[PDB]
């Protein structure tokens, strides 16, 4: 019980970084897709 | 102490799924973004 008490903080720290890892990632990938393929293939569409 | 066994493992199942695999289905977005710039914009400078 004193042992898994330490493990609960470890999974919490295992939680905390990986929820914060996605919030940087899912912002950037989705944002890039929204803002770089609107310029990308569409200006490639019209310039052709 | 038996009750917090599932509070470990089901959250550990939650962290292994809802934090981990939902992150990796985001690696795909980043890959798509890289693919767009890398091939798309080299054309979009060349056709410019």
């Amino acid at each position: 019980l004193d042992n898994i008490r330490e493990q609960l903080e470890e999974e919490a720290e295992g939680k905390a970084d990986i929820q914060r890892q996605l919030s940087k990632a899912n912002a950037e990938a989705q944002l890039w897709r929204t803002k770089y393929e609107s310029e990308g293939v569409a200006r490639a569409e019209e310039l052709e």
